[PDB]
């Protein structure tokens, strides 16, 4: 027969107490009362700082109604499919008694996005001045159009607190900066909220994921998606672009590589009748895209150059210092290759042995690895990857054989100043190249990394990066969606107290409301979600 | 009495409750805790007509984690009370035969495979069940509520009471099976008690629910990064680096992961040898020994001489057996690293040396002992001092700094890699498990790439699972420490056994044995907490 | 046949979430029916959404799905070789609150 | 179908008579009435003599509520795992009526243990007179922080029995004529007395139990743990230590034997050109570590001497009278090491070369084990034990002879006129070596055994041990509890009317309130568990 939910025949057991009085017991010594004891206090949000510089007008926060803003919420939230109803809210700012200022916090509905402008101001608002010690506390209201919201929904009632009147400061001896104080945003689940329909577990969300952890919390886990490298700066440019471990915000790369950092195994070619230093490599185990094996390096060399033998070679101008540098003192044939550590060896054949087990006993050597067209005498640069632009450089074997090695790349050989795949037409496009040009008044950016530099000593040169590895990763295992024209918008923050918005678009790029981005600024980075934008906004910031 | 902070007006108001209403109307909102109301998947049980009277199909105690809801809920608190039902759905056919026996043991009471257990007060369903059977675990206690680290709880046992049996079925060697499924439902005396200041730790000790992975392709070992590919029941089980405890010590020198060794070489001139030393490293957890060093060491003694790899036909694949003695490559139980090498070229003097700071980067083999410059003598005490790397290097006055990644295993024989005390490198103290009153430690095994032969590789011996290293290394576990973190494994076919932990860090298993024909795409399912006087549980063939 | 044993499972998911296939699909509330089941069961699809009625374009709706909760099984079974299977056919009749507007 | 647990249906036999005749025939001879029969009856306890001499503050009784006070709840105890409620004490006092002088009765709570000392008495107390007649029982309820107790509990409420008023009688004629009248008592469990749930036949514990028979009844059984000899004597030295067959009462060992007494399976080697006296050991049967044979002595040779041939040979400054001892007399070579019989069988080749089986047609010879270094020429006293510094001495054998043997301790080469395993310095560590030490008013103490010589006709030397042996098998494989902070004490009571307190620490070691015990003590001696103490607590005594 049929059997529904609590259905089934229940069993008494010898050893078994007065479950109420038990309970009781506790309840007694708990205290419990109610059942969502997370209804009934503020808990810790977020903080937003706000500086001197920024003038009357300027949205220092803006964030949108969503179980997410409340760290219960957000937690249970996870066994639900839908929710509800609003958010309270306790905002508290930490002046000092010198300072001074007002601040307005307001709720646009749905339909609406903000503006940085006073005239926002000629809506019902909430005055904090800088001077106030009593927190305020309001309620973010939940404006719908529908009858409960789904998990994936955005378009909700949106809190901004904006700069009424600019923060002042009655001593001007600061230099990079005058002054700062911090904002803190807590909220309490309302009385209205509440969550709907359970979601049965490790399912997804029909219209896609909101993108709130693209970007990891602590800056200590941001590795480049080009470079195993941790991340240690930003370069803005007009138009940034990649294709390797670069992923689309529909888990799909144009790229023939895994968001991963995993052993590169490949099979070389012994030539007989010649004598040459650079090998190709017949084919590889493990990979994404059948020919190209997974992981292999994302750029090609500078210029044409000949198969001859030779070893590393930098003139006067490369020496120790920071003078300027030429591009011609640079005699290094296997320049723009990828440094390598190896483990390689050769098969000895049947009967048919010449001599091949005397190379096959040889100790490996680190292999030289880049992409490349390669015909009979020379080496032309291929930035167009394929099983058959696959080179490899080093003294390998001069015998007719097969090698088989299993190489991880661990640096670059230096070519000039300029950093790794600054130049377009240097990046491996497979077929296609992720490209994102400056829109409106945010512009692309790179992730700086830094790859180990092969001649010189202890030295290292700077990587782009497209994405951060974490991206790449969630990007491409998750499932995310972003409306239209919109983009995830992040809050990075450094240990003194600039920051600036990171906006992801759903090409996979990171833009910014900036021309430039600053360096001297301490790197133990933090950033947090701040929300879905319009890609027409331009992104806030608080930099130089 | 006061509430902190003031209530301002703001124009948009939530002022309507009909906003709610229609909410609820098309939602069905009834209950606020809808887990309450229904049975919910818990674990699944193969009740097989071989397994025989007295054995435990399931044992598990009263815990807000036998329910899916009430432990992603209990995350938030630090205190709960109250009993859970448990469900059980018996679906054989009706032809067979067969009775189950369920008991209720007193928390203080560890229960164990007899049938002594059956002497005591018990009721027992039979295998040809019509509707659903539900125990409801009541939760006998001696104070007022549990602390989220407490699992000395009643515990609901089920025994093999009358062996199944299937009439249709052949007299042949053979057997059917019955299924099982075990579902929960919070008792409506069950509650959570007060919250848990988030990222707070548990005084005495989260309880290790979390230290094996719940796939085996997730499973990497912490000696080699290669992922687990079989086990090897030990009389006695040892390591030392890069295994952890539950009090989250370690006498290793590594971390639970896997990382670049940053190292600093120097030659002098006149050195007809090929063995250098290491003067320096940079990241580094012992001060002065690289974080990530290998921990095995070279076989015997042997002269720094100049070398390639050879071995003679003994190791022709084909022959079951290998002549130790053919093996002439001196760098044997050497790690294969790939390298990035650089040379520091002295000030404006003599640049003799930049012809060898220009030469392309090989890759060292790197092993640990005595460097007297004569003989390399095998060390498996190591010290900043006993760090040896060995290929290619200068024969001139100089200091290169390197940055290697190991690859691959200088062969030495078909013994597995350390799985011998003496060959394994250790700074103060090996820690080390034997075998204890029926349940026989293991080593987690993996592949490791070879010597000169083709893409051939050899067996590696992990103490711990690299994820059980993280867990227990950053976390804040805790067990008696005359019990053991159970889990229970799961091939791909209707084999299993299960794994206790040990406290400090080893692993158990209740067979001086494990099979080989294991279907390894693998499943573990964390079971609870037993002492480990009683023998870890297990159905093999 | 009467000699089976085995049994199915009915869920009920709510709009805007894709189910996904595991076991712990079955960590929500569910219906179950064993295969030795003679009279039809009539599951009813409710239409959970959240606007006030739906366009001809619509199709994030509930979904009613039915999942193995316990391997069907033959006494007589021979081995791995020896696959058994029965028969479920499924049918719809509009909900008397169906409504075309 | 669902069977519960009385569930059944019951047949009637043919050839069966009716119950309740039978029935009442029993109930009638025998005069069964009720069923817990030791609910309405005092049993013995213990007895305390009260003497005139014993003054105001003396303790003369210090219980606390267990059932283990009643032989009947004790037994009961075993089938359950909780219990709670009180127990009534009787005490029955029979003095003179012409005697005077007062007793006190206290209730100490849980959680703090009683001093003696007079401020005791500024606590709520009874009194009752030497004169009392009827007697008087005194209820120790059952104070508890916890719903209900364990079968592992002790820490619970406290009766205390004090002089209150020293015992006097007309008659005394001084000091050294004491006069003393005794008090019996007697336990009853409380009408609230209730063992809860009852605990599934095989079923472990999860805490240990309670250590009350750690020490054995009758010193008769007390064999040594170091020797197999019979205890027949003790040593309080200001700190105590052993690694052997000593166990801690977590069950672990840091030795390399069993808490057992088997003979030793070795296996020593022989070439040419050796040594043809002190040879090395090679592998062994049976063994707890790897290497190391189970029961291989815990001691090592003195000095350093070298591998000369030797035999006894003591100077006459010895057993000729009762003279001292000079370090120099004794020059037997193999001096320290055990003597022990053994089962001698060498190997034979299917070649056999040289005269080997010459060999093997030879009588056993008794070998005197030992640890130590060897290099050949010199043997040196090594207390770090490992599978090499396994070294034995005899005649032996001369060829290529591969010689296993079966070894059996009997007795030990004097050296010294200091008891065996006296000093630190020379006792077998391993890795640690346990050790007690002196804890405010308790020393720890050694076990003195009685070993075997091997030259003075049948003279024996001292040994000492670390604990009695079945101490050992008995917290080797079993489960007992008991907190650090405290110790299971038990009283030694003495042929005569001599008695002291011996309380053993969670490491293993035993300990006394006395910086020295007396020689003169007539050995049968008794043991009596008392209970659990706190270790910052001068241990009981009426010795001298």
């Amino acid at each position: 027969e049929i059997v529904t939910e609590e259905q089934g025949t229940v069993v008494q057991q010898q050893p078994a107490p007065a479950p109420t009085a038990l309970a009781t017991l506790a309840t007694a010594s708990t205290g419990k009362s109610v059942e969502q004891e997370w209804m009934t206090f503020f808990s810790y949000h977020t903080s937003i700082n706000w500086s001197t510089v920024e003038s009357q007008g300027k949205i220092l926060y803006s964030q949108a109604l969503n179980p997410s803003i409340n760290p219960y919420l957000d937690h249970i939230a996870k066994l639900y499919s839908t929710w509800s109803g609003g958010i309270d809210v306790r905002f508290t700012v930490s002046g000092s008694g010198v300072f001074g200022g007002k601040l307005a916090a307001l709720l646009v509905p749905p339909g609406v996005e903000p503006i940085e402008s006073v005239s926002m101001l000629q809506y019902p608002h909430v005055l904090f001045d800088a001077r106030q010690t009593e927190p305020v506390i309001f309620t973010i209201p939940d404006i719908r159009k529908t009858l409960f919201h789904s998990m994936d929904e955005t378009d909700t009632t949106k809190l901004v607190i904006m700069v009424y009147n600019e923060l002042i400061n009655p001593y001007e001896n600061g230099v990079e900066n005058k002054t700062t104080c911090s904002i803190t945003v807590e909220t309490r689940p309302s009385a209205d909220f509440t969550f709907a329909l359970l979601k049965p577990p490790g399912s997804l969300i029909k219209h896609g994921s909101i993108p709130s952890d693209l970007i990891p919390r602590n800056s200590a886990h941001w590795m480049g998606n080009r470079w195993w490298s941790t991340i240690s700066g930003f370069s803005v440019q007009p138009r940034v672009f990649q294709s390797n471990r670069h992923f689309d915000f529909d888990s799909t790369t144009t790229g023939w590589s895994t968001p991963y950092y995993v052993p590169i195994e490949i099979k070389i070619q012994g030539k007989v009748g010649s004598n040459n230093k650079w090998f190709h490599v017949i084919d590889t185990d493990k990979a994404l895209v059948p020919g190209i094996p997974d992981g292999w390096p994302d750029t090609t060399i500078p210029d044409e150059t000949k198969a001859t033998n030779g070893n590393f070679s930098y003139g006067e101008s490369y020496r120790a210092g920071s003078t300027t540098i030429k591009p011609n003192e640079n005699s290094t044939h296997f320049k723009g290759t990828y440094i390598c550590g190896t483990l390689s060896t050769v098969e000895i054949p049947e009967n048919d042995e010449q001599q091949i087990k005397t190379e096959a006993e040889k100790k490996s050597q680190t292999m030289y690895v880049v992409t490349a067209d390669f015909k009979d005498t020379i080496v032309k640069p291929q930035h167009k990857i394929s099983p058959q632009k696959l080179v490899v450089y080093f003294d390998g074997p001069e015998k007719d054989l097969t090698m088989s090695a299993t190489l991880s790349p661990l640096g670059y050989t230096l070519v000039d100043e300029q950093p790794v795949g600054s130049v377009s037409s240097r990046v491996v496009r497979i077929a296609t190249l992720p490209e994102a040009f400056t829109q409106g008044g945010n512009y692309p950016i790179f992730y700086v990394n830094k790859i180990k530099v092969g001649y010189f000593d202890r030295a290292t040169t700077n990587c782009y990066n497209s994405q951060i590895l974490m991206t790449s990763q969630r990007l491409a295992e998750g499932n995310y969606n972003l409306p239209p024209d919109s983009l995830a918008v992040y809050r990075i923050t450094d240990s003194s107290s600039q920051w600036f918005d990171i906006g992801i678009n759903h090409d996979g790029f990171s833009y910014v409301g900036l021309s430039d981005l600053p360096n001297d600024l301490s790197f133990p980075l933090t950033s947090t979600f701040m929300g879905v934008q319009l890609a027409r906004v331009k992104l806030a910031s608080k930099v130089k």
